[PDB]
């Protein structure tokens, strides 16, 4: 009765490095995301080691591709357990009265229209396999950090996000869905790391670090296998009894910024 | 001293626009509908105060440029943002909530939220310095029991973060941002004739003494949640930013 | 017209509270570690038209605020508003280092304080059918974790918090409302502590180039800041606000 | 190596769930409670199934026994590498004039002064040995739920768990220990099942389920082997990266009280 897992966000970092982990514990994997050539060759890696993965190529804002990956992998393996909104940009990060409506709209589009999306779309599938296991992947911004410069919608979304999963703990539990958060720091890059930033001077408050903001790993950001090995825990079955929190992978970043 | 008032029309947002007047504060009224907020405008006319009229859908780029620029056109420069204007949506177990359905939530209680923070702080920026408040709730911060409310649960999460980046972002402009989060005023908890499926969405439960401890029973009064902005718009409250306010009764923690 | 009383009003916080609820035909109950202190403030208070006594007591002693609660009962009858504002910065140290008493001593007077200061003031606020009480906490164990070896600080500060929501939920039949308030660094610079040793083993080194109170540029609160809301948390302005914790630190906080 | 562990409260419940799931991967336990014969039966039991323990009996409100008891672990290992800090008792629950300052005394002496004792004492040895992981098990009582009739001394009590949780985590960061705090709801026993209860009709808000309070399990509470399965997690490696964080396990519970 191998378990059946979607994935987005799946073409890499975090996404990429949760599909191997639970590749590793035999799920089957479905590996969405918005370039078909990484999701091809993530899902190749894990049938080259002997797994099961479909590469889906879809945009997780759009209904109708999102509906059209979902029916795709069920059909192909029958069932559906494990569901991982990873999906998400960061968009553009501006002062309020400089960030524009479009642009605001996209980020709102990819991180927030995309997680009801996802779960819209996948909770009639666990409804009907009697459970599963849910995990969305929010931040700590909107969190417990608030001073990214100027990534207010990014912070919107991602508080969006816990609140989310919180309601759908309840809504699910009589279904026995576990839905958790998982809430990385800085994973891979620095947590100001994104081009299209624009007047970090108006937005940040400035700030020095002289031995870095990241504790447990002296200034590093963590790594993608570190928020796959938290998420693979999660929709395990050693979680069972978890359903409706947070958990925070910083390594004391949040507590910081 | 010049408010923008959104959401103006009736609840909390007639409420404040009143005590606001009430301390000599111009008022310019924002809505939906015009009818309801010329009547607001009017009793404050009517009553001693300044006021003005504003149609505005706060989701709606343009008519919010326009209702904007009317109000500074008109009065000169912008003091106070309270960002109040939303909707319950439809609440509906997360498989039959529809995409337009969550769509429209979002475009009227977060962008619309945005879309009201967007425009003003040029205004409070020139000014030198203001106050903002924005209405959230106790669902998405306390409360999550609300059935099918997944979508409206959502904004209300989102705008108390945003209420803590803007505070950051905007303090050296002093212009203050907080959040006020009231449980049910008026209406009780559940009430929205929106609602679908409630049977199987709501975890059943029953409170024989009622769930708002200080009013053992009954909601609060829209009066209650203006005077809360008031003095958070206030000069008594110039040392305070960024903070969330519950004014719940208790609610929040029941529920 | 209504009585309060108001642990820590020596001076701080206390004493500009005491002022402010004065100056609102409020009769007040000065309570302090050290009684020159509050009956100058009394004193002050009275002869510029209001009512007032002044209490000397140490919050973490049940016989002495058994006895001024007593006492304060007496001179006006009864109880309305509680103010519970004493605390010590007391010893911050690592962890390692910090020793027994040290740490039993910051739970004496916060936490210990606050528990007292509520238990024997609750009954009459009952008895006259409600009424309000404001816990004065901090940022600290709330939004705040990075001030140097400040643990048992900050394990009070955080437990007073939840001592507020619970009573909330059980005094609101009683009609008592229960708040919380969350000053950032209000006169003072918020490391400023003599009683903190090995700072540098315990902070994580950092530079605000521009102040870390943004509403302010840098500059800590006010006293009379944090007065004014609690003056409005203790009103019928605030008649619904219950069980709610109010962060008054101009941004710090969301900052350290 | 084979890292050390010290349990705090492994006379049962989730102290004695976890010294066995810390001992199944093959860790050495000193199980440390008050009733010498409780933690004589966890350890016997680890022993003679493959393990290394020890039973340490100590009060943990107690300077002298706690530190003889740190003391005498690392003498017989010779190192401290995991600390579960779970004493803990829910004392005298009553309305809050009703409830006598001794016994307000007795809570703080168990739940925090106990807390502080635990990790003062363990602390350097995790140091010394350069780095370590720790987690305290708070509750969601002061956390997210603060219904429980009269719990206000236990509540309180909680809550400053969790608030140490993040000053250590911050703290601790350059020393490489890690501190993460689990919060369960129910486990075993109702929410509210305490014999020292007492005027529990004056300070409850009434309140019926008629489907139960812990969405995921149909009503129950959860098990002592759940508990220690998060822990499990947390003390290890696939968690690297996480520290200062709470975790919930309360099957959602935490959300509805």
């Amino acid at each position: 009765p191998s378990p059946v897992a979607l994935i987005t966000g799946a073409g890499s970092g975090i996404g990429r490095a949760t599909a191997l982990a639970l590749a590793a514990d035999g799920v089957t994997v479905g590996a969405l995301g918005r370039t078909r050539t990484e999701v091809e060759e993530v899902a190749d890696e894990i049938v080259g080691a002997g797994g099961q993965a479909i590469a889906l190529e879809a945009d997780v804002s759009d209904e109708l591709q999102m509906r059209n990956a979902v029916r795709d992998l069920v059909l192909k393996f029958g069932h559906l357990d494990i569901v991982v909104a990873n999906a998400g940009i960061n968009g553009v990060w501006a002062p309020i009265d400089d960030l524009k409506p479009f642009e605001w709209d996209e980020t709102i589009a990819v991180n927030l229209r995309g997680t009801f999306l996802t779960l819209h779309l996948t909770v009639p599938y666990l409804k009907q396999r009697g459970g599963g296991a849910i995990v969305v992947v929010s931040s700590i911004n909107g969190t417990r950090t608030f001073t990214t410069p100027g990534a207010t919608a990014y912070t919107a979304t991602k508080a969006a996000q816990v609140a989310i999963v919180q309601q759908l703990a309840l809504e699910l539990g009589k279904h026995h869905i576990r839905v958790n958060a998982v809430c990385p720091g800085a994973i891979e890059t620095n947590i100001s790391d994104n081009t299209k930033l624009r007047h970090e001077e108006e937005t940040a408050i400035p700030v020095e670090w002289p031995k870095g903001q990241v504790p447990i790993t002296d200034g590093q950001p963590g790594r993608s296998e570190d928020v796959a090995e938290l998420i693979r825990f999660l929709v395990s079955e050693r979680a069972r009894h978890v359903t409706g929190s947070p958990v925070w992978i910083d390594g004391g970043q949040g507590l910081l910024r």
